[PDB]
């Protein structure tokens, strides 16, 4: 089998994306980002603290007549970030672009932080990382992929993210009509429980690219690109009035700026991020002062490759038994 769903930013700016999964039988559709982070399906519900709902939509197991409770367990999840969410949890058929898995776990919220409540736009998430990280208690369950992998033609999800246009994420197939020029696959430890690997190097604008190893997590969850101090600094000292500011919690230019790309290193491979990639907009409305997309991961404890790589990439998320991950230019 296979599935493919189209994925749609949230926001003029890409600060996140969102799919739409069918839940339940007969359907209830939510919008949820894919994030392959972390190892959670979670979503808003006819359960969820009514003062903390504000425009999602609901997933009502109750309406469902495929809905399990999965009876005393529960779940609490707290993101990088620092949003959370807990609550407890049903088994139901859930599909994504055609493909169904019977019997998914899907965790209903009794509770979310404000960030979730404030954002109309997304009504759950649903995880994509290794199900070492799902936080079920007191039996973890499987994630999506992980059910669905064994059905699959191929056991693989690929991730092929727009800039400030939808993209694609598909299961068990490659679109080798989606990129252009070869896939690079590179080695993945799963040891913490990511999309874990290590790029090869890298370059700001047309300067050499710098061979050294940079580990990270492949992470569609994640907005932006964290990386180490060093890394982050020659690339905004290549950017006319740029400076890190404390109060503001990152690297900030001025608007008018031509920032330059910023290349990571795949293997012998590269994928450039344009410059354009990098400008996440005014800090407040109406300032001349805008906010970088790439940012120190100094005090994350991991650097992250977030949306902002990602995008520049058609990514493989190869779920073999031992997995990797590939990378194409497209």
């Amino acid at each position: 089998s296979t599935g493919s769903a189209t994925t749609t930013p949230i926001d003029s700016l890409d600060d996140a994306y969102i799919t739409p999964v069918q839940i339940g039988t007969p359907a209830q559709t939510l919008n949820l980002d894919f994030d392959t982070g972390s190892s959670d399906l979670w979503v808003f519900s006819s359960e969820t603290t009514a003062s903390e709902v504000d425009g999602q939509t609901i997933y009502t197991p109750s309406k469902s007549t495929t809905a399990k409770l999965l009876s005393g367990a529960t779940w609490s999840i707290s993101y990088g970030d620092g949003s959370s969410s807990s609550g407890d949890v049903y088994t139901d058929t859930v599909s994504v672009g055609g493909l169904t898995v019977t019997g998914q776990a899907v965790e209903s919220a009794k509770k979310v932080s404000s960030s979730f409540t404030e954002d109309s736009t997304i009504d759950g998430l649903l995880g994509l990382a290794f199900s070492t990280l799902n936080t079920v208690s007191p039996t973890q369950q499987k994630t999506f992929f992980d059910n669905a992998k064994a059905s699959l033609d191929s056991p693989v999800f690929t991730a092929d993210l727009g800039y400030h246009a939808p993209g694609t994420y598909n299961f068990g197939f490659i679109d080798t009509t989606a990129y252009t020029g070869s896939i690079t696959y590179t080695a993945v430890s799963t040891k913490q429980g990511f999309w874990e690997w290590t790029s090869t190097g890298y370059a700001v604008g047309s300067g050499t690219f710098k061979s050294t190893s940079i580990d990270g997590i492949a992470d569609t969850g994640t907005t932006l690109l964290y990386l180490p101090a060093t890394v982050v600094s020659a690339y905004w000292a290549q950017v006319s009035g740029a400076k890190s500011s404390s109060s503001v919690g990152g690297y900030v230019f001025p608007c008018s700026a031509t920032l330059p790309s910023f290349t990571f290193g795949v293997g012998s491979a590269r994928i450039v991020i344009p410059g354009d990639y990098i400008d996440f907009g005014p800090i407040s409305t109406g300032s001349s002062s805008c906010f970088g997309g790439i940012q120190s991961s100094a005090g994350i404890g991991i650097n992250i490759f977030g949306d902002v790589a990602l995008k520049a990439a058609f990514v493989v998320f190869n779920g073999a038994t031992t997995p990797t991950l590939g990378f194409a230019s497209k």
